[PDB]
Formats: C-alpha cells, structure tokens, sequence
C-alpha cells in the first residue's frame, strides 16, 4: 500500500533514527535528574511530564513500525520485539512476575544499542558468540555447584555467615573467584579452625579463575570473527566461509593445487 | 554376541544418555538438600535412600558397560575408567589414603562432564593442552621455591605468621601473586621493619602474574586449537594436519608453486 | 630557500633527536627534584631556572620547525601541534579553562613519546586503533549510567556515601567493576539492609569485567596489527591490505586459482 | 684433541644432564631445610656440607666445559656464561656491589631452566620477545615518572606515607595499577581531603592496568612465536620466514599465482 510505502521510507531515514536516539537520551537525562531527592514537587512533575512525554513518542514509533512493516514482518527481528517489550511493559498494569517494582525504566536507555546500528552490529556478534561457550558455561556451573555443597558442609557450622547453606557459599565462592580478600578475609579465619582448608580454596582459585578467562576469550574471539564475517556478507551480499574452516582447509588446498600444478607440468614436459 | 549387541545399542542411545544424566543431576540435587542441617531425621532417610537409588543405577551402567564392551575395550577409555573410579569407590571399606574422609560424594556430579559430549570435548582439549604448558608450570613452580625459601629466611623471624617457614611462605607469596591485600596487608607492614622489602615483592609480582597469564593464554590458545582439530578429524575421517604446521609451511608451499607456475610458463612461451 | 633546507636538515638529523630527547630528560629530572620540599631556596631557584632554560630550548626548536616546514607543513602534523601545545601553552598568560592551576609542567616529559620515533609509532598505533572500539567503550558508558541510575535510586538513602547521588554513584560502580573490596567494603554491608543485593552487583560484575577486557583486547590486537602493517607501507612504500581483507577473501583467491587450474588442466588433456 | 673429544661426549650425554639436575634438585631440597631455625647444631652442619658437595661438583661440570669447549667456545653461549656466574659467585671474597648479603645461594636453583632443555627453550622464546617491547616498558615508565611527580606535588604534604616523595609515589601508584586496596585503603581516604582526586587515580589506572597487560599480551604473542619458529629451524636446519612476514606478503603472493595463471590460459587458449 502507498500508506506503509511512505511510513517505511520515513522509519528507514537517518533523520527518523536521530529523532529516536535523541529522545532514549533525554529520557535517560530526565530519569538521571529524578534520582535527585532534593528536586521541587514542581520541578519534579515537570521531569515526570518530560518522561511521559518521551514514552508517548516511542508507542507512536512502534505503531508505526507494526502498520509498515505488518505483525509478522515486525515480530519477525529480535530487536524490533525487544523495542516491542521494552515500551509495552511501561503500559502493564499489574503483572505476575517474581520481581519487587517496575521502576527501572531507565532499562529504557539500552534502546540506544538497538536503535544505533554501529552498536547494534557489536551485541549481536557477542549474542551469536554465546550458543558456543555453553559448554564452558556449563563446566564453570559444575564447579560452583560442587564447590558449593563440599563449602557448606565443611565450613558452614563453623563459618555460618560465609558457609551456612548453598546460597551463602555460592555467594562467596564467587567472592574469593573474584579474589576478593580471598586470603585475608576469608580462607586465613577459615585456616585458624581449618589448618589444611587452603586444599580445597587454592584448587577452587586456580580452576575457576581459569575457566572464567577461557569463557570470557571464547566468547571475544567469536563475537570479533562472527563481526568480521557479518560485515563483509553485507558488503558483498555473499556468504563469507568462516575463518575455521578457510584455516582448517588451507593444507588441503594448497597441496591439492600443488597436484595439480604438478601434472599439468607433466603434461608440458612431454608434447 | 547377541546380549553383548543389544546392550552396546541401548548403551549407546540418546535415551540411555539422557537416563543417566538425570540420574546425575537428581543425585546432584539430592546431596544439595542434605547440605540443610534443619531436615527432619525422615526427611534425611529419604534423601539418602534417593542418593542410595542413585549409585545402584550407576552400577547397573557400569557393570552394563563391561559386559558389552569388555575388560579391555571399557577400560581403553579414560572416561570410562574415570567413571569406573567415580562409582567403585563409593564401595570401597576402608581406604588407605592420606584423606580426612570420603563424605564428597557430589564429586560424582562430575560426570555430568564424562557423560553430555560437548562438556566431554570441551575438558578433552583442556587435558591434551595440559602436556604442552609443563615447561611454563614448572618454570612458575622453580619461582614460588626460590621466592618461598628466600622470604623464609628474610622475614621468617619478624614476620612469623606469614613466613615462619616454607609452607607459610608459599601461602602468603600465592597471596602475594593474586594480588589479594598484598600491599596494605603484607607489604606495607613488612616495610616497616625491612625498608626495602619492595625490592623483593615488586619483581616477584611482576613475574607471578606474567608466567601465570603466559600458562592461562598457552592453555586457552592450544584446547581452542586442539577442538576445532578434532570436531573436523572426527566430522571427515581423515587426520588434521595441526594449524601450526600448517603457517610454518605456508610461504614454503607458496613459493613453491609460484617456481613451478614459472616454469610452466617457460615451457609455454616457447613451444 | 637555502635557510628553510639547511634547518630542515638540522632538524632532521639524529644529533638533533638526541639534543632535544636530553633536554626533555633533563627537564623531567630538576621537575622531579623539586618534589623535593627539604630543598634550599638557593637549589629551589637553581633548578627553576635550569627549567626556564629547557623551556626556551624548546622554545627555539618549535620556532625552527615553524620557519623550515611552513606554517600548514607544520600544523599539517598531529605530533607537531601536540609539541606546539605542550611548549606554547607554558607561555599562556591567564586561560579561560575549568582547571585548578597549570603547575603540571612534568606533562612536557610526555614529549619522549613524540621525539622518539619507536614510541611514537606505538602509541599512533594504539590511536588508530581507539574510533574501532567506539560502540564497545558506549555499551560500557550505558551500563555504567543504567547501573548508577538503579543504585541511586535503590542503595541511596540507605547507602548515602556509596550511592547517594549519581557521582557517588559512578565513583562506587567503577571501584565494583575493578573488585576492589567490592564484597567485604560494599555488597555484604548493603545485604545487611537489602538481602537481594547480589542480584544486582553480580551481573554488573559479570558484564562490566566482559566488556571491558573485550575493548582492551579490541584496542590491543588492532594496534599491534596497524603497527605491522605501518612498518610494511614505510619499509616498500606500497599500501599494506589489512590483514582482514586477506584473511575474509583467502577462501575466494585460492578457489579461484583451483578453478583457472582445472580449466588449464582441461585445455591440455585435448590438445 | 683426544681428551677434549671424550670429555664433550660425557657432557653432552643424558645422564650427564640427569646427574646435574639431580644435584641441583638436591642442593634445593638441603636449602629448603636450611629455613628451618628449629634445626640441632649437627644437622645443621650435615646440610652445609651437603650444599659445599653440590658446589663442588658444579666447579667441575663448569671446569669440565671451560677445557672441553674453550675459553671463547664456552664464553660464546649466554647460558654458559649465566652457569658460570652463578657457580663462580659463590667462591667470590669480598665483591663491591649495592647488595646486603649472598645469602641467596638459592639462585642456583634457578640452573634447573638452563639445565633442562625444554625449560632453556621456553625462557629463551621469552628473553628474545623482551626487546621488542622495549617502548611499550618505556611508555608505562614514562606514565609512572610523571604520574609520581604530579601524586607527590598535589597530595605530599597531606598524605606524607603514601605520597610525600617520589620514591613513596611511585610505590603506592604501582599498588593502584595492580588494584590494591586503591578506593577503601587510598582513593576515598584521599578524596576527603581533595574532593576531585578521582580525576587524577581513575585515568591512572585506566591508561596503566591497560598498557601493563599490552606488554604481557605483547610478550607471549611474540614468545609463542619465536619458540615455534626457533623449533621448526632446529627440526629441519632451514631459516624459518617468520608468520607477520608469510601474513604481510600473503595477499602479495596470492595475485601474483592469480596473473601467473592467467597468462598461462591466455597462452593456452590461443596455439
Ligand atoms: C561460524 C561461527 C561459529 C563459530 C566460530 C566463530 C569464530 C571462530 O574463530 C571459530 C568458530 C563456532 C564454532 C564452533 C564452536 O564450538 C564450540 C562448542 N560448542 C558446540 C559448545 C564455537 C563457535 C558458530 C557459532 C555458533 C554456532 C555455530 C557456529
Ligand atoms: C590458532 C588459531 C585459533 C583458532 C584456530 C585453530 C585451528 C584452525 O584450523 C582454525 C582456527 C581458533 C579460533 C577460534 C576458536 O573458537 C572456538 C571458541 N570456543 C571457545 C567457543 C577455536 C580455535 C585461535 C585460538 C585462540 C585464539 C585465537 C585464535
Ligand atoms: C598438535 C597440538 C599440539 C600443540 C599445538 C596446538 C595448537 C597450536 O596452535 C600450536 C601447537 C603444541 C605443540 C608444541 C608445544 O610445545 C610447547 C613445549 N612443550 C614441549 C613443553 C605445545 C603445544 C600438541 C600438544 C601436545 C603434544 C604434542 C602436540
Ligand atoms: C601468531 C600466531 C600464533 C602462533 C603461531 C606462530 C607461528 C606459526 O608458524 C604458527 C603459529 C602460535 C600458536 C600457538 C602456539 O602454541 C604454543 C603454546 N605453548 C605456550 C604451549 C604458539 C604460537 C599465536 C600466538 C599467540 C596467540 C595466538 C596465536
Ligand atoms: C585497517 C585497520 C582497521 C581495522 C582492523 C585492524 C586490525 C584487524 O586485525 C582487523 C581490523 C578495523 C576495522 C573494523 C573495525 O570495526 C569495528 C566497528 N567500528 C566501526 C565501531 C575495527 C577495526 C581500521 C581501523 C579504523 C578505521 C578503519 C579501519
Ligand atoms: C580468528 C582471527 C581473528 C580475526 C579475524 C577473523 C576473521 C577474518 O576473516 C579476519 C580476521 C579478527 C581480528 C581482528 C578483529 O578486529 C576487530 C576489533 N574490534 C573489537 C574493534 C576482528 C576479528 C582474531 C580474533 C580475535 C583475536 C585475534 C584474532
Ligand atoms: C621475528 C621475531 C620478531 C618479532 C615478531 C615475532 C612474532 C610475531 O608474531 C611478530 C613479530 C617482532 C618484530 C617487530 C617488533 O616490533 C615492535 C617494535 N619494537 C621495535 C620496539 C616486535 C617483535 C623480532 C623480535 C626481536 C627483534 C626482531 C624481530
Ligand atoms: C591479526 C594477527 C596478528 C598480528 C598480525 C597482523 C598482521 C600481519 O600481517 C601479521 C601479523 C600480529 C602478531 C604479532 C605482532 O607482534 C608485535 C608485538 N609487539 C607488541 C611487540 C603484531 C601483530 C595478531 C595480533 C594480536 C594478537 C595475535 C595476533
Ligand atoms: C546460579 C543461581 C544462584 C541462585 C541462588 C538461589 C536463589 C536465591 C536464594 C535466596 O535468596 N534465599 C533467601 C535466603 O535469605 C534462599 C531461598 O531458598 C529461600 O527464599
Ligand atoms: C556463578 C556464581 C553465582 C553465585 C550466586 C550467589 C547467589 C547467592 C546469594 C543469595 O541468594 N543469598 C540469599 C539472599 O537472601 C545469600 C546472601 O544473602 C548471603 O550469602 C550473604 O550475603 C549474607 O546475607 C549472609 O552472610
Ligand atoms: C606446591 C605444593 C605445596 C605443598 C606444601 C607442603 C604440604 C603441607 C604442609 C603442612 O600442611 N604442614 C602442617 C603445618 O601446620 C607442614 C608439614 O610439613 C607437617 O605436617
Ligand atoms: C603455586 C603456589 C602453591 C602454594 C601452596 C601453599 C601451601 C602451604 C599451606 C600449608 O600447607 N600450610 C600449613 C597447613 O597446616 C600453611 C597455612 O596453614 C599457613 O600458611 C597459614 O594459613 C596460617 O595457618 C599460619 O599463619
Ligand atoms: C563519565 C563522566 C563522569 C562525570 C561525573 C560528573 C562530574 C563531576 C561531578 C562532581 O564533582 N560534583 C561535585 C560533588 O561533590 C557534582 C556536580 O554536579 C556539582 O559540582
Ligand atoms: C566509567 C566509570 C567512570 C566513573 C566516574 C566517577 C566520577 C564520580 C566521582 C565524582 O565526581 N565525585 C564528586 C567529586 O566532588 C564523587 C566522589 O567525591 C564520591 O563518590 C566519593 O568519593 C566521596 O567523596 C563521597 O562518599
Ligand atoms: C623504577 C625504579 C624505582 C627506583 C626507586 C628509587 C630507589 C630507592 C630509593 C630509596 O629506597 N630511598 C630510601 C628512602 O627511605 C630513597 C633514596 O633516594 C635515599 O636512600
Ligand atoms: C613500575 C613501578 C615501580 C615502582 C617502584 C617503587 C619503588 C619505591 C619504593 C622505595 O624505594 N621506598 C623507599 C625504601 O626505603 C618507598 C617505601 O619505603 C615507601 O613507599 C613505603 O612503603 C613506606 O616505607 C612509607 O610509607
Ligand atoms: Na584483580
Ligand atoms: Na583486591
Ligand atoms: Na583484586
């Protein structure tokens, strides 16, 4: 339809993305401005006003989107139904969730990744990267798990504060992976009842502090290489072979080329 | 023969697999409500007869496992053995080890690990990776020796909770290298007796922690390598000349074929 | 002019590398001496004119600099402008600028990075390779304001010093994100008031330890790359292909070889 | 000469290896003990001639080397010259240097690296990686030097133990880049007195803990690199073209296999 036509044309303009972007910054300006207690109740409403205001523009924003690009077309992108989620649930009244308030709508200034492409392009690679280090993930879970039941049973009627149950020792587990006064605020106290508990908490440092960094470089590699190759298939429009398997295949082709070459040789040789 | 066929069948199913991981995670979950000290006496017969439950099923697995693969075929694997090992000794009276006791059962959540492939060649490349770093390990162990006996003997007389002798030392140097209250805790106080004492703490530091990343990124770079090698090995058939090799040669092959490209063009030229 | 090509030729030439490079290291070494409050007012007056006489060497090497390459060849060089910055702004009589005093004369010790070329080609790598990272340094600076506005508003009137505006806010968030203290000094404090705290602090510990190590990495695998190449470009004088570029189309070129190998195989088995 | 000949022939063999490494694992072992004050007066004097044997036999190994090699010939390897310094160092009366006492005869542990092969290889990989970021060391010196005077003018006269010399500056500046204690035990305190303070320690510690793990990233690269490479040389006698030079030309090499090849079918099309 000439209606959709010309509303797409003005969702896809640079002008249209600015006037987007401009406004999740003043919003996230305004919200910023709230968390000051010493405000007026004037100067307060007026903030408030300016936050309404801003949530406004964007359920026009995406009406405009669904109408253009149709229910299925929109909800079609990850991003578009997190914009989607991210403005509807400013407008829920009463939702049964496990959560305290819905007053974090300064969550509303993660839009800016969204709306950016430079920045969109950049969470999507980390995104993509994520299925791959499942594994790592799940190894690191084993170990805190472990760790954490071995703790609380060891250390948890003596150091009740730190070992109790699972939840106190998951919670310290992560503070001496950190190596948050690991030595001198934790695991010493522990050794004055414990003489030998430095068998277990060395092993746990050793180990989760590795996994943690090889999680961590898995995840920065392939976000870096996913990046890449998505830039140069929207370049071209081709698909691009992933480094792996361009580097897995090298031997094989240039031996093969060599073959080749070689019986072609072969064949000039003798004429 | 025929028993032995149809056990191997069912062994090998997802099914099965998936059996034994949820028996893992019961067992898991299981050990980690006994870890609650305010349980009912009813409640904790329960739960360990669940535990009870748990490691019958794993020995029906085991002993399934020997039947239809054999002595020799079962324990050819070092998985299967690490299995073994994890299960037998949960039967085991009387062991003579230097250990307290026998109480981490929850290391049996480890096989989590031997059992779901993905967590198995994920550890698998880790553990080929582990011969190759040997050097770089015993050069940081050579370090924390030759740090531990001179530290001994600096501040073992002034500083006798963190250096009183060797296995002091090496606790608070390991404290020292993760950087935990290494200054405001050990280092300034130290100072105050010994003024130079940042002479010795500065540079053992700054190797501690550069041998420590070189041992973490050599491990990373070679299980990252080693995976990718053996997913592509086990996807073809056919061996994985490794990536290595592969740039060592490169220019070699490069080269090479540039010469005999040459050469056919001067039988061409010229006919 | 015989002037401007026998200066260009002066200035241009090791001796006179080497002239201003000790002058600078003099220069850093009086400013280092008059931190130094025990001094006499007699070695006080000394070194500050053994600074004023550094200063007016710098003074006359700019102006040469300025006269010999012109004053668009001069400032047509970023390294120019920043010793034209560094030695002109000593001489700037009361500015208009939100600063406390410009007693940070030790600021002209930054001028070896510029005069020596080895440092100068590292650092301009490490420059080149900062507009890259842009969205990975914004998605940090959003978190970072999305966290600080939460914290604000959840720990502020409990937590006042920590969190009890946005500034105490960002201050305390960047000291988490580093793991300084960050369990003992501040999240086991504000659990005493808000159990559920953790569920907070540790994503925010999680993704901003993430995002930063993957910017440093992104800075230092770019920069070591642009360096390479920029050695290469000025040892042949022909452009360097970014390594990327010859990594993405090493699939397409080898493929494509195969192709023009097999057709030349084709035209000689019939001939 | 004859004897030379069989003398070469001893110490180049494994067992001759085997039989230093064992001595100095021993002379280690006695040294460690050595720590102990608790120690009986015979004891003591059977382990100190224990550690004189250890020394002896290594002034016949270096003496066995100097007369089978040569003066020049023994000189002429750095590893050698390293074994003759720490040997020698120990019969040397009365030497003039900076030092407070030669009490660390555990340095000759440190012959373990020289000693065992694979440790010779991967210290040296290191050694020769040390150079080449030469100017990213002198950067962080640069960023210390002036970081110190700058700390020691703005904070000296009111925080005179952390910051009242340039010595002191420089000792707590390193605490800070290693992330020490740097909010609780110096920042905030600061911050009291001098309310921007964190203007001055939060760029400080991003420009620092940044470059620092560029150095370290710079040096294991590079180490990593010139191990395999010095191998791959050792393996089949040949020059080893190192990687960045095969990746700079790769791009160059392929387009001209490309036009090599292309000129051949355009021989071949028209005969
Ligand atoms: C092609 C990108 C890619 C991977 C990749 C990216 C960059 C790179 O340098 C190398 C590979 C990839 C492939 C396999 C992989 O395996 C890890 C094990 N998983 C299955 C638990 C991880 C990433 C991938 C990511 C998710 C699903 C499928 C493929
Ligand atoms: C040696 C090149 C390499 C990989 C590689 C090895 C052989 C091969 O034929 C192709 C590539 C490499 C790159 C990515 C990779 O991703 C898997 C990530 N996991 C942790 C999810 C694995 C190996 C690599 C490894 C670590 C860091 C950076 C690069
Ligand atoms: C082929 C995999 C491999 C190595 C490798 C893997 C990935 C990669 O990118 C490069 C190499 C390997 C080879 C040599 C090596 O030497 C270190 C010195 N050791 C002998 C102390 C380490 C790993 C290896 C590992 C153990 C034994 C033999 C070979
Ligand atoms: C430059 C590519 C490279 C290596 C390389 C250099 C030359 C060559 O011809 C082939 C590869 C590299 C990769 C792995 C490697 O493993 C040894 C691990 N040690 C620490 C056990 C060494 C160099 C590399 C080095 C560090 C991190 C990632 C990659
Ligand atoms: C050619 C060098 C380069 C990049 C590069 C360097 C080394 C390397 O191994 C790979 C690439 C480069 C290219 C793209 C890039 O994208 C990140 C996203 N930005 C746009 C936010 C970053 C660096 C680059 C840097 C700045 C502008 C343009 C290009
Ligand atoms: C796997 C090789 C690689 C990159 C690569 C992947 C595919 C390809 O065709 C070419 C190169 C790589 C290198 C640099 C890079 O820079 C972007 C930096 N951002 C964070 C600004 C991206 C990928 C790489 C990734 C991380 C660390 C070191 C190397
Ligand atoms: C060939 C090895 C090498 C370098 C190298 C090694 C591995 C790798 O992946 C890439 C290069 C090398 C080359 C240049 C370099 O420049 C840094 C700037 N210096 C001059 C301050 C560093 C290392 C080198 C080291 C010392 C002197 C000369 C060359
Ligand atoms: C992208 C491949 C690469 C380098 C490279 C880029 C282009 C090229 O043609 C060849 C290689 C690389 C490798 C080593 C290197 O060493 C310099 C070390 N400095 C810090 C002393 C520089 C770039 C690299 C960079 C960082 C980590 C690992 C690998
Ligand atoms: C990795 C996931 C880690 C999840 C950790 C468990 C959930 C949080 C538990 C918790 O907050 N408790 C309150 C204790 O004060 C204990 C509960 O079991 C009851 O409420
Ligand atoms: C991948 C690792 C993931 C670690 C996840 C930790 C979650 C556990 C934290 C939690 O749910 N708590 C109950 C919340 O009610 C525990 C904390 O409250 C407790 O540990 C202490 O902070 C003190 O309150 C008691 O000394
Ligand atoms: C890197 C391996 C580090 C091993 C460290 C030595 C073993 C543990 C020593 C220890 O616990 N002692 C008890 C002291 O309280 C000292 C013993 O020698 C006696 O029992
Ligand atoms: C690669 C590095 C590996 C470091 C290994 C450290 C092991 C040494 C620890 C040990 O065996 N102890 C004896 C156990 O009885 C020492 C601890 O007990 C002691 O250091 C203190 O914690 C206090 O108890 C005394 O102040
Ligand atoms: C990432 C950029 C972080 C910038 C942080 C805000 C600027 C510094 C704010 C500050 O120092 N204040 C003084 C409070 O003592 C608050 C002001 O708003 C008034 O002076
Ligand atoms: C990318 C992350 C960037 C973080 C940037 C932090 C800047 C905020 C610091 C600031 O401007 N302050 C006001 C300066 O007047 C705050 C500090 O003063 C305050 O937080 C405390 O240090 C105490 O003074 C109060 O308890
Ligand atoms: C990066 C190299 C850092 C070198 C640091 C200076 C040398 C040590 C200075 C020192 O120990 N002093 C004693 C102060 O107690 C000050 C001296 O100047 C006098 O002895
Ligand atoms: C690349 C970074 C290199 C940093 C090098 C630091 C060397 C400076 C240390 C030094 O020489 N001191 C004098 C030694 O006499 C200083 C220490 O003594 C002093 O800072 C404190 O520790 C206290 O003694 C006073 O509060
Ligand atoms: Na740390
Ligand atoms: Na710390
Ligand atoms: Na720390």
């Amino acid at each position: 339809s000439h209606m959709s036509r010309k509303i797409r044309d003005l969702i896809e303009s640079k002008r249209f993305q600015n006037v987007i972007t401009a406004i999740i910054v003043l919003n996230g300006a305004v919200l910023g401005l709230l968390t000051d207690t010493t405000l007026s109740a004037s100067s307060q409403n007026l903030l408030e006003r300016v936050d309404q205001l801003c949530l406004t523009i964007f359920i026009v924003e995406i009406s405009l989107k669904i109408y253009a690009y149709g229910v299925r077309g929109f909800f079609r992108s990850g991003w578009n139904l997190f914009d989607f989620v991210i403005v509807a649930i400013a407008l829920m009244p009463a939702q049964g969730s496990l959560s305290v308030l819905r007053t974090f709508r300064i969550f509303r200034v993660m839009r800016l990744v969204s709306v950016i492409p430079t920045m969109r392009r950049v969470v999507q690679g980390m995104l993509l990267a994520l299925p791959g280090v499942g594994s790592v993930a799940a190894l690191l879970t084993v170990v805190f798990y472990i760790a954490a039941v071995m703790a609380t049973n060891l250390y948890g009627a003596t150091f009740p504060e730190w070992f109790g149950d699972l939840s106190k020792s998951l919670y310290t587990l992560f503070q001496v992976m950190t190596l948050e006064s690991w030595s001198m605020g934790i695991v010493r106290p522990v050794m004055n009842v414990h003489p030998n508990a430095w068998v277990f908490f060395i092993p746990f440092i050793m180990l989760t502090t590795f996994t943690v960094l090889n999680l961590f470089i898995g995840i920065i590699v392939d976000a870096m290489a996913i990046t890449k190759e998505q830039e140069e298939e929207a370049k071209t429009g081709h698909h691009q072979e992933p480094i792996s398997q361009t580097l897995l295949h090298l031997g094989d082709r240039l031996d093969r080329i060599e073959k080749q070459l070689a019986q072609n040789n072969e064949l000039l040789q003798r004429q």
